[PDB]
C-alpha cells in the first residue's frame, strides 16, 4: 500500500503492465510515455527554466545560514515548537547542535560534503526539473538509531519498489535505486525522504509529481522553434537584399562578367568606393527588392505570450526575468513564489531530520527584524512607564541595581507612593495615640 | 566517493570511457563535447560578458578593504562567531592578525604577492567565466600544520583526480592539474579548495558546475553573428546608392567614358563642385536605387532580446550595461545579483581559511551604518532616561565621573529619590523617639 491499510483502493486495481515486477514506472500523464523522466532531463539546460531555477536558488541560499550568528537576523533557526516555553540548559545546547549540524550538513565538519547552501541549490533544481526530490539519510554503522548525514540523490534514479502482486511496498524497502534499468541499490522510508509538490489522487499518477515542464511542454517545443526560426536568418538563411537585373541582346561572357566584377569592386566597394556612384549604359537596368529594407526579428508577441504562460505555471513574473508582463502591472508575484518553496523545505527538514530529535523542536527560516537599539529603546520607553523599574531594565542590561531605581517612570505612581508615605505616618500617629490614651486610662 | 561512503551512487555505476583513467572529463551537458572549458575559454573576450564581469568585480572590490580601519565601516571582519560573546584579550589580536593576513594573502607582507582585492577580482571572473573557483593552500615547510600562503589557480587545469575503478579519490590526493594532459601536480582536500555555485545531483555532472556562458551559448552566437552583420555593411558590403543609367544609340567608347569622368569630378565633386547641376544631353537618363535612402543598424530588438536572456540568467538589470530592460522597469536586481557573490565568497573563505584558525571565528562582508555622533546622541539621549547615569556616559566617554552623576536624567527619578531622602528622615526621628521612650521608661 501507497500510505496505509485502507478499503479504498488507492492504486490501479488490475496490475497494469510494468516494464519491470520491481519497481513503478513513471507514467507520463497520457500514458503515451513511460520514461518520462528521461524526456523532462533534455530540458534541464533550457535558458529561460534555468533563468527560473537560478533566480529562485539565488534567493534561497540567503536562508542557508543560521540567523543566530547573523546579526541582520536572517537565516534559519532551530527553536522549540511551543512559543511559550523557555529551553532548559541542555535543550538551548541540543538546538545549537542540531543547528551545526544541519549546516555542516552532517555531524563532522568536512570541506568534501556539501553545505546546506549547495544542497538547497540542489533540491530546488530538483523541484523544478522534475518535481521530484529525494535525499538519502545515512546512519551510523555502529548505532542504527544515530543519523551521521543526509545527502541529495539524483531523483531520475529513485523509483517506489512493488511487491510481485504489483502493490507498493510499505514497511519494507520502499524505495529502489535504478540505474542502466537494474536495482544498484534499495531504501527503506526512514533511509531515504521523497517530496512532491504537485500531489494528485489520480489512481494512475501512482503516488509521482507533476512537473511544469510536462505540463508545459507544447510551449517550450514552440518557443525553441521561434527561436530556431529567428536565428537561421543568419544561420542558415538568405540575406540577399535583391537581384540587379542587367539586360541586353545577349548575356555577357562569363570572362567578360568576371572582369566587370573587377570593374566594379576596384572602384565601388568598401569605405575607399563609398560614395561612388556607377555609370552603365546597358540597355535596361532593373533591381528587383527579394526582402524588407529593414529586418527585425519576428514572432516576438508569440515568444511573450509562451513565456508568460510558462512564467504564470512557475509562479514567477516575466518582468523578473527580462519579459513583458502581459498583465500590464507588477515583488508579490515573488513573495508569493517563493515563499511556497521555502515552507516545502522546512516541510521535508521537519518531517526527516528533526524528527530524529523527537516532536519538541521545530525547523524554521526566520526574516530579519526591525529591533534596532532605537526601537527597543522606544518599547522599553513605553514599558518603563507600562511595567518597568530602573532596576529591572538595568539588570536586563547587566547593568548594576541602584538605590532610587524599584521605581516606574511615572510621576503618577511616584504621587501615589507619596500619599500612601503619609497615610502611612498618619496611621502611625493615630495608633500610637490610641496607644498611649489606653495607657493613661 | 565523492562526499563519503553512501549506498546511493553517486557518480555512474559503469565507468564511461574518460580519455585518460587517471581524472574525470569536464564533460558537457549533453556529453557532445568532453573538453567544455577550452570551448568557454573563447567566449572570456566577449564584451558583454566582460561588461558583467567587470562591473561586479568593481563592486566586489570596495568590500575587500578591512571595516576596522574604513572610518565608514565598508568593508570585512573577523569576528567571534556568538554575538553574545566579548573577545578575550589574545582573541582580539588573533582576530586582527587573521584580518591583517588575510590583506596580505598571507603571512609576511610581499608585493609580489595578490592584494585580497587582486584575488578576488581573479575568482570573480573565475567563476562568472568557468563556474569553477581554485586556490591552492600554502602550509610552512617546517610546521605543515601552519598555512602561509592562499594563491588562486587556473581552473581549466585542475580536475578530480581518480581511482582506476574510476571512482573520485577521497582522503588522498583529491585533485590534479593537467596541462598539456599530463599531471604536473596533485593536491588532498587540505591543499586545494573547489568552489561551485550551480551545483547538480545529475550523476554524470561528475560534481563538475554549470556555467551560464553553456547554457546561454546560442544566444551569445546569435548575438555575435548579428554583429558581424551589421558590420558588415561598412566591413565587406557594398553601400553603393545606385546606379546611373545612361542610354544611347550604342555605349561610349572607355576614353570617352573617362573623360566624361574627367568633365565630371572637375565640375562637381567635393565642397568645391557640391550645388552645382550637370546638364546632359543624352536621349534617356535613368538611376536605380539599389539601398535605402537612410540607413542604420537593423536587428535591434533581437540584440535586445538576447542580450535580456543574457542579464537574466547572471541576474543584472540590462540598464546596468546599456540596454533597455524589456520588463519595462528598473537597483533590487543590482542587490540581489551581489549578495549572493558576496555570500560565495564569504563560504569560501569561511570553509578553507578560517577553519584553520578553528570555528570561534567567522569571517563576514559587513557594509556601514548610520552611526554618527549625531545618532549616537540620539541613542544616549534615550539610554540615559532609560539605563544610565551622567557617570556611566562620562566613563564611556573615557571622562572623569563627577559628583552629582549616578543618577538617571529623568523627573520622576529625582522626585523619587527626594520623596525617599523624607522617608529615611521620618524613619529616623520615629526610631530615635522609639529609643528614647524606651530609655524614658
Amino acid at each position: 500500500s501507497l500510505y496505509g491499510q485502507q478499503q479504498a483502493y488507492a492504486e490501479p486495481f488490475i496490475e497494469m503492465m510494468d516494464t519491470n515486477p520491481e519497481f513503478r514506472d513513471k507514467r507520463s500523464y497520457m500514458k503515451n510515455e513511460h520514461n518520462l523522466h528521461d524526456v523532462l532531463k533534455k530540458f534541464g539546460n533550457n535558458p529561460i527554466l534555468n533563468a527560473i531555477i537560478l533566480t529562485r536558488s539565488n534567493q534561497v541560499a540567503m536562508y542557508c545560514q543560521p540567523a543566530r550568528y547573523s546579526e541582520k537576523g536572517l537565516g534559519f533557526e532551530v527553536r522549540l515548537r511551543d512559543l511559550d516555553a523557555e529551553p532548559g540548559r541542555k535543550e538551548k545546547e541540543e538546538m545549537k547542535r542540531i543547528e551545526d549540524f544541519i549546516v555542516n550538513t552532517g555531524k563532522d565538519k568536512d570541506v568534501d560534503r556539501d553545505s546546506f547552501q549547495t544542497f538547497c541549490k540542489k533540491i530546488v533544481r530538483d523541484t523544478y526539473i522534475y518535481d521530484q526530490v529525494n535525499f538519502e539519510k545515512v546512519f551510523n554503522k555502529n548505532n542504527k538509531t544515530k543519523l551521521e548525514k543526509f545527502i541529495a540523490v539524483d531523483p531520475s534514479t529513485i523509483f517506489y519498489a512493488t511487491d510481485k502482486k504489483g502493490k507498493i511496498i510499505k514497511g519494507g524497502k520502499r524505495f529502489v535505486q535504478v540505474v542502466d534499468k537494474r536495482v544498484v541499490a534499495s531504501f527503506t522510508s526512514r533511509e531515504l525522504a521523497m517530496g512532491i509538490r504537485n500531489p494528485r489522487t489520480e489512481l494512475s499518477s501512482s503516488g509521482y509529481g507533476l512537473s511544469e515542464v510536462e505540463i508545459a511542454m507544447k510551449e517550450f517545443i514552440a518557443y525553441n522553434n521561434t527561436e530556431s526560426f529567428n536565428d537561421r536568418f543568419f544561420s542558415h538563411g538568405g540575406t540577399t537584399r535583391g537581384i540587379l537585373q542587367i539586360r541586353s541582346d545577349q548575356q555577357q561572357s562569363q570572362h567578360a562578367l568576371e572582369n566587370f566584377k573587377r570593374e566594379w569592386k576596384s572602384s565601388l566597394s568598401g569605405i575607399n568606393g563609398s560614395w561612388q556612384i556607377p555609370v552603365v549604359m546597358a540597355d535596361d537596368i532593373k533591381f528587383v527588392n527579394m526582402t524588407p529594407t529593414a529586418n527585425d526579428m519576428q514572432f516576438e508577441k508569440w515568444l511573450n505570450y509562451l513565456i508568460n504562460i510558462i512564467s504564470a505555471l512557475y509562479g514567477i513574473d516575466p518582468a523578473e526575468i527580462g519579459f513583458p508582463n502581459r498583465g500590464g502591472a507588477t515583488q508579490q508575484s515573488q513573495n508569493k513564489g517563493l515563499q511556497p518553496l521555502l515552507r516545502f523545505i522546512e516541510d521535508l527538514v521537519n518531517r526527516h531530520i528533526i524528527s530524529e530529535y523527537g516532536d519538541k523542536y521545530t525547523f524554521q527560516f526566520v526574516g530579519g527584524d526591525t529591533k534596532s537599539a532605537t526601537d527597543k529603546l522606544n518599547i522599553l520607553k513605553l514599558e518603563t512607564q507600562i511595567f518597568k523599574t530602573v532596576n529591572e531594565a538595568r539588570e536586563e542590561q547587566g547593568k548594576k541595581p541602584i538605590e532610587g531605581g524599584d521605581i516606574i517612570l511615572d510621576a503618577s505612581f511616584l504621587q501615589g507612593t507619596a500619599q500612601l508615605q503619609q497615610d502611612k505616618q498618619y496611621n502611625d500617629g493615630k495608633q500610637k495615640e490610641r496607644l498611649q490614651m489606653m495607657m493613661s486610662l
